[PDB]
């Protein structure tokens, strides 16, 4: 069975997991884990309650290895036994993955060092500094690294995932028992299609949070550097 | 506050509620329960472990109402206490969604009788024994109702529920939040769209569980004739 591996944090943005935890589920002979330090309730961002299947001492060897991003990323960058996990697991993973912030979390873990990446774009600029050539594409492969950007990042690169573990057809399936043909109200899903007053206040509630992850994103840059 | 409440089920879809629920989640004002039978923990059919906030005897009345679908719609589809539930807080809400398969369970309770609706393509053949106009189109609004297909329908039509409950630069400005701009790698979300062979797999995969619903679908009809 091909074992996948979520990490699971408190204050993840649960989207971020839940949407390509569903659709990888959906495939045969695959074992998907939700990781923690030990197993038991995480708070997601939002409040809704998930439940950790696994501690890092037991998980077993993944093929895929992916973190989501949210709120809690800021904690993780600095959470030594988390990113140590993240680093072992990624030596022998067949894809290393992330959405929305969570690749900042790679990057503190290392495995941005001279690879191409993106990452949410309000948080773009902490890539460089953690020694990514930054991009600025909804999807970013680099070798078995795979960067996503928006809430649902992970359901589009599930589908990849299955056509490459399985095959085209296999993924083809999973979409069509999924119904899965999204058609959003709205084009503001990127700064340069949003109107220019909705950008403002977008970049101005995040103002505090980037704030405090420029302080968390130099000191995991002072970590790499030693 | 807009009170805005999910069904919450054994064997329910969990992406078909996760998704909608983060997206409204991150507005302002908003409290979002799971509601079931009592708090507690429910297994989605992927064994994805939630937790429910609230029972059906304490949740306060709701300005919109969301069922998800999922393998667990049959069983909901004959439980009177969830039906007069949904009856209960359907009379006075503002919004009555559904995604996928939830649209049943609206039937069930008798919410479709002369309204155009629509549900997961596989499925799609029982709505008219609910008293339903079938319609194959991905959102059908009716009046306050609204019926979505596909596993993110939710995600999309959140964003709608945004714009009418708050305003459109709302709605906007949480897309771009949440970086929301999906691009699938594949075009097989449909059956009008996906390859042939790809359409005879999803349909004889499904063919037990549309058995099964058939039956239930009859027992369900006949308690609305009486």
């Amino acid at each position: 069975a091909v074992q996948i591996g979520f990490l699971l944090f408190p204050e993840v943005q649960q989207l971020d997991l839940t949407g390509p935890h569903d659709v990888l589920a959906s495939l045969p002979d695959v074992q998907v884990h939700l990781i923690w330090k030990e197993p038991g309730p995480v708070v997601a961002s939002s409040g809704l309650v998930l439940q950790a299947t696994t501690s890092f001492a037991d998980c077993p060897p993944l093929d895929v290895i992916c973190i989501p991003g949210g709120t809690g990323v800021g904690a993780l960058m600095e959470d030594p036994q988390a990113l140590a996990f993240i680093r072992q697991q990624a030596a022998r993973a067949r894809y290393v993955t992330s959405v929305c912030t969570g690749s900042l979390v790679l990057g503190a873990a290392g495995l941005l060092q001279g690879k191409r990446a993106t990452t949410h774009w309000a948080y773009h600029e902490l890539l460089a500094p953690l020694g990514a050539i930054p991009v600025h594409e909804r999807v970013v492969r680099d070798g078995n690294l795979l960067t996503g950007t928006g809430i649902t990042a992970g359901i589009d690169f599930a589908l990849t995932l299955a056509a490459e573990l399985f095959d085209a057809a296999t993924a083809q399936r999973v979409q069509l028992q999924l119904e899965y043909a999204p058609a959003p109200p709205f084009n503001a899903g990127s700064p340069d299609t949003a109107p220019a007053s909705v950008v403002q206040q977008a970049r101005q509630r995040a103002a505090d949070s980037l704030h405090k992850r420029r302080e968390i994103t130099l000191r995991a840059a002072a970590r790499l550097a030693a």
